[PDB]
């Protein structure tokens, strides 16, 4: 069955720090001016065990950082240098450095910085560095064939055309063997892979030019290495330490900084009133807010709602974010509201489109809950900005596309896992525990967010009202579930009379037929457990909205 | 290698109830005078989806509360009721009205008990509080007695359980027909075991003559079966719990005196530390008393103070030969000196003095290290006499292998580190607490027979992280491989043996998942962190069996 132990991976009980280890006020107090000297003193020595290769250990740590940062696979984001644990007899050699710092320098930061310092101290000038990789708590030779193989194995790493050549040349070496590769004939016997640069015509547009402009090789290799070790770290607000560069690069998905005073509380109330007074259905605002804030990968920290890219080309064309029913009308209405509030702004208070998307989501939930008999307030922390189309990298936002969304009953053709391990994977990416997954599924089914507004999972008698009616009616035993005669995957449920009453997908009934999920649904769908469900859903929704805010603080 | 995910089982993140919800304050506020009516209304019906019985679902919920309570393995404690999916769809109309105030284990077991009580019977009592996550004349007799001794049942409760279970599914129709006409199978025949085995028959004939005694014996046997792994009598919630206590609960006398606090604690700590007792004696005694606890059936703990009693003093791990008699005599003398000469109606019990000696020894050791701390101590324990503890029942709590005391006895089903992992799982200790407790106990001096296996400290009797600093040191090479077999040794670059280790010590310096939790306490600036976390872990271990304070 489902492995629901993946949702609570790396809990706070196995963390030897507990609750007072914000890894941003410690490493910001690091002494980089002296840590580099300690690294140099450790690396430029021999040891009885593991004897030195001509002294310097620079090659060792450079190849180690490379083989630890080359695991990042774009198709799901996991890998990189900041995750897992990728020889580990080095942790018995870098220990004389970690001993002097301890909790102010995680193992990932120390290993990657050892590699970077080795590069810096072997006749080079690297780009920059940024600490903040938290430590996981489990720490035939054919030219064309080789060329296509390296192109594919770096395309999975998101290295395109010039970073591939720069990385290969630098790793094998700012020219020291480029002049070797053009000096004479080359033969073979029982390495010629580097000849792929000399053979492949796409490489020749840059590689042969690099013989005349060696400084270009150095610059592009510095940029390629900086990309290589920082690809699995996130947007540039987790980049801690006094080493980060002063410029931002287009592969980071940059967002403009705030140039306007953030909205207070009276302005929040006025905007919340102005949104739900424009004639927007709750199923529109909630769907748009979830769409903007459920394209987030908690492994590569890339995506999220910040930047407000749901109106941009990469994220509006997706079939999940159906741009035919309502994702142009909603965006036009919110843009008009933003312009109206910006023009007659009370002072220097301005609202950015990402703020309005998340605010529309929160106001829609508040209105639905107020219509459900309760009186709740959804927390909203402003500060998001809007990223222009020139800063979105249309070709990069093509893997964040959800091939299958579990909270919206979207199931695209061609899926690896049938219909509910993809929901588990999505809930793992958003870093959602099992109770939060269950409460979010229930709230989104009841509110109305299903793709194409299908009635697959809407168990509520009267929609647009945040109640636990997806949980009460799921456990009801007056209805029996059998696969539909039209075998599309639906599980139409019939009552005791013999007429069809509800209709479900594999997600709803895997909540209703598992063991742990059944226990959670029984907790959330009892009698006199509506207020608990409302509070838990508001907390889960706020966490989802603010997922990509703390690391872009 | 090791599976460190077993230590953090059932975290607080997967609990939908939050960290502010306690079962005791909720379930005591339900009225069992109406839950019984709801259960009876649900269990007397015919749901179309589930083919009902004649007219009553009872005979299916006794057999459901039995097979969910006859899986209690005494050898480790796991199983029982506190640890079909078609009944979960039938008892829902009852759990719906209650929800948070009635866990599934309590509801299913209480449905079984109510069905038994409503089938012409008068049961003993109930306590809520179970949270949720072939010719064989003698062969059958020996098989049933073995499979019921695996659940710790006597020779009278076995017959009572068999007769009752075969009756409810007094009437005594299972005994009158047992001897009616040449009753013998010539193809049930397992029931002949009572009719052939002399030990069973001796009481079975009396029951056939004294039917009224069978009702009492079966009531007590059923009460034992239901509440076998629920814990001491202080965990029984609800208004149904009986007013008497039984010898299988490991009862302790109630407090009949005031409780020492905040000045008598200081006086007793000074008197303990001024009696000429080594830190390696007080810490070892306190750990021995408070590390015989099974966090699966909640049986054991320091409460009751049985370290001086026969079941727990004879164990080889406690080592009664060298130092467990001098310590106990000294603490008993201190108790007798502080009881009679006490200022008023204030008194101290021997279990309190054992735990207080442990805390005072740790305080003295830490003060010798260079810090100045106070180990919190919550009194309340009492002393259980010898007549209130069973020699035969406690023979299974004996640790055949202790990892924190570096004790490894013959007959090891698993290597020396999986036993440590299982022991730390029983005490409900997370991985950081396991590592810190191992380091602190090695440094303080608690090893069985005072062996220098794992003592990496240059000068003992000082609570420091020197077990962590010297373990990660790479100036020492371990002559045998750290993961093959035997006891290792540490040799420096000069070829001279410096440290001596064991398979339990050299896992916190060779396991990539556990060597990460020794680089947090083994650092340069992480001495006070280690001291504070060791005090927290020691307090958690001491207060494991304090169910009357929570």
């Amino acid at each position: 069955r489902l492995n629901l132990k993946v949702l609570h991976q790396n809990p706070a009980v196995a963390d030897p720090m507990g609750a007072a280890f914000d890894y941003a006020a410690e490493v910001a107090t690091i002494d980089v001016d002296a840590l580099t000297r300690d690294i140099e003193e450790v690396m430029t020595t021999s040891q009885p065990w593991w004897p030195a290769d001509y002294g310097h250990y620079g090659p060792l740590f450079i190849r180690m950082a490379w083989h630890a940062a080359g695991t990042y696979r774009i198709h799901d984001g996991r890998g990189g240098a900041g995750g897992g644990m990728q020889l580990d007899k080095a942790r018995r050699l870098l220990w004389p450095v970690k001993k002097k710092y301890g909790k102010k320098l995680s193992w990932a930061d120390l290993i990657v910085f050892a590699g970077n310092c080795a590069l810096e101290s072997m006749g080079f000038k690297t780009f920059g560095f940024g600490f903040g990789r938290v430590d996981q708590w489990e720490p035939n030779p054919d030219p064309m064939a080789a060329a296509v193989d390296i192109r594919e194995t770096f395309r999975r790493m998101a290295m395109n055309d010039v970073e591939t050549a720069a990385l290969i040349v630098g790793g094998h070496t700012d020219n020291s063997f480029l002049e070797i590769l053009y000096g004479y004939e080359w033969e073979l016997t029982k390495l010629a892979t580097d000849l792929s640069l000399r053979v492949d015509p796409i490489y020749e547009r840059i590689t042969r030019r690099w013989l005349e402009h060696p400084e270009e090789l150095a610059d592009e290799f510095a940029k390629a290495w900086y990309k290589l070790i920082h690809r699995d770290m996130g947007p540039v607000a987790r980049y801690l330490g006094p080493l980060v560069p002063k410029q931002t690069l287009l592969w980071q998905d940059p967002v403009p900084a705030v140039s306007h005073d953030l909205v207070g509380e009276a302005e929040i109330a006025s905007l919340k009133s102005q949104i739900r007074a424009s004639g927007l259905t709750v199923s529109q605002l909630v769907s748009t807010a979830w769409a903007a804030a459920s394209s987030f990968r908690g492994s590569d920290k890339r995506g999220g709602a910040n930047g407000g890219r749901i109106r941009l080309q990469p994220q509006v064309g997706w079939e999940v974010n159906d741009p035919d029913g309502d994702l142009r009308k909603v965006i036009r209405t919110l843009e008009e509201i933003q312009e109206s509030f910006n023009s007659a702004a009370p002072g220097n208070i301005k609202v950015s489109f990402a703020d309005l998307v998340v605010l529309g989501g929160c106001a829609a939930i508040e209105k639905a809950a107020k219509a459900a008999g309760h009186n709740i307030t959804v927390p909203f922390t402003p500060g998001r900005t809007d990223a222009s189309q020139e800063q979105t990298d249309v070709e990069s936002f093509a893997v964040l596309e959800p091939k299958a969304d579990g909270f919206r009953n979207y199931l695209g053709k061609g899926n690896p896992l049938p219909a509910e391990y993809m929901l588990l994977d999505k809930a793992n990416l958003l870093t959602l525990s099992a109770p939060e997954m269950t409460v979010l599924v229930g709230g989104l089914r009841v509110l109305g967010a299903n793709y194409k507004r299908l009635p697959l999972g809407v168990f509520t008698e009267a929609s647009e009202s945040l109640t636990n009616d997806f949980f009460v009616n799921l456990l009801d035993m007056g209805i029996t579930w059998e696969p539909s005669p039209a075998d599309d995957g639906t599980y139409q449920g019939k009552d005791g009379s013999g007429k069809v009453k509800w209709t479900g997908s594999r997600v709803d009934l895997v909540f209703g037929s598992n063991s742990e999920l059944r226990a959670l649904v029984e907790v959330y769908g009892a009698d006199d457990a509506q207020p608990k469900f409302v509070q838990d859903f508001v907390a889960a929704w706020d966490k989802v909205m603010n997922l990509d805010r703390f690391d872009v603080r």
